[PDB]
């Protein structure tokens, strides 16, 4: 675990992450990708041997000893926002459960279904809630990667507003 379990936040690119392992924000498909998962696949392509997993689910793939996390949230272009909501807490929920399974004590986490997923509606606050109720439990260090400058902002109002 870490001394001191803490969330940060950075603005950046999480391939270029200093965290024990990666959380990419998969497609069900085990395929490139766009965004968040085609920076993840010019970083770490060993990692998507047989990565294809469902909504809701979390994949592990080794690239050398280095963990990537495929974390698939749901699609709002296709899901209900009932059955949408339930799928991205079920994802979180599962890199909860990778995160204990390796042992590491720090983990690189993006946004889940914030970008091309997010059905054209902001979901900043709806995703980092759901990944603060999985990851609370864990005493991994989370790091957080967003792109936008006003997200990060409003990423570090919300992990500030706890402490
Ligand atoms: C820049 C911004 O406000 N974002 C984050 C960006 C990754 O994608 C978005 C989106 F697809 C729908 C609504 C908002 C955003
Ligand atoms: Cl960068
Ligand atoms: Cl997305
Ligand atoms: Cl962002």
């Amino acid at each position: 675990g870490a001394m001191a379990p803490s969330y940060r936040v950075k603005r950046m690119d999480i391939a270029k992450n200093d965290e024990e392992c990666v959380v990419n924000a998969a497609n069900p498909r085990g395929l490139p990708g766009d965004g968040v998962c085609k920076a993840v696949y010019k970083k770490w392509p060993e990692s998507f041997k047989n990565s294809a997993t469902p909504v809701g689910t979390a994949k592990t793939v080794m690239c050398g000893t280095y963990p990537v996390i495929h974390a698939v949230g749901p699609n709002f272009s296709n899901y209900t926002e009932s059955e949408g909501d339930r799928e991205l807490a079920a994802a979180y929920r599962e890199v909860a459960k990778e995160v204990t399974r390796l042992g590491v004590n720090s983990v690189a986490i993006p946004l889940l279904s914030t970008g091309v997923y997010s059905g054209g509606k902001d979901r900043l606050t709806q995703s980092l809630n759901h990944l603060f109720t999985a990851m609370d439990s864990t005493d991994a260090d989370v790091v957080i990667y967003c792109r936008d400058k006003e997200w990060e902002k409003k990423i570090s109002e919300a992990i500030q507003m706890r402490t």
